[PDB]
């Protein structure tokens, strides 16, 4: 009966933390939609241009350390973009894989007079996107840490009541 009762309590748990991460994801969707809706004109256009504007080199130095390259040269992201399936990987990049010596070593670099959609618009009509969408993981992490716990805790209690029926 513990482990009829535990079941149950990781079902309802598991359905919570989704529920959560449904709700945190509200930002995620229309960023990702958003992201989506782009239209290739723009970040074509800029990929190219000689040098980097301070904002857009700001942001992408974290998109990259993201990405699991920690390195500060532009040319190392360039060549990250390049890629197409990074308009896939645009909406495969999950949540759950971040560390946290990462996030601390971050949220140093986190350029607050810098970060902004509609200003960072009018420099590009595509810039717009990405930034809601990074801030959708800075903003899921601990977070990404507390709410894999609550994730786990539907799925946490799903599994646990599983593990109880099998005890």
């Amino acid at each position: 009966k513990q482990c009829e009762i535990q079941a149950e309590q990781i079902s309802k748990e598991k359905e919570e933390a989704e529920r959560e991460l449904e709700a945190a994801l509200p930002a995620l969707r229309r960023a990702q939609e958003a992201v989506d809706s782009i239209e290739s004109k723009d970040i074509v256009e800029l990929k190219a241009n000689k040098k980097p504007l301070d904002i857009i080199k700001y942001i992408m130095d974290a998109v990259l350390v993201f990405f699991k390259a920690r390195l500060s040269y532009d040319e190392s992201g360039i060549q990250t973009l390049g890629d197409m399936n990074f308009m896939k990987k645009l909406k495969e990049f999950e949540k759950d894989s971040i560390n946290e010596e990462t996030i601390e070593l971050l949220e140093p670099y986190l350029n607050q007079s810098e970060f902004n959609d509609t200003f960072a618009t009018k420099a590009s009509k595509a810039a717009a996107g990405i930034l809601k969408w990074a801030f959708a993981i800075y903003e899921y992490h601990q977070k990404s840490k507390i709410v894999k716990p609550k994730r786990i805790q539907v799925a946490i209690a799903e599994g646990r009541q599983a593990i109880a029926l099998k005890e």
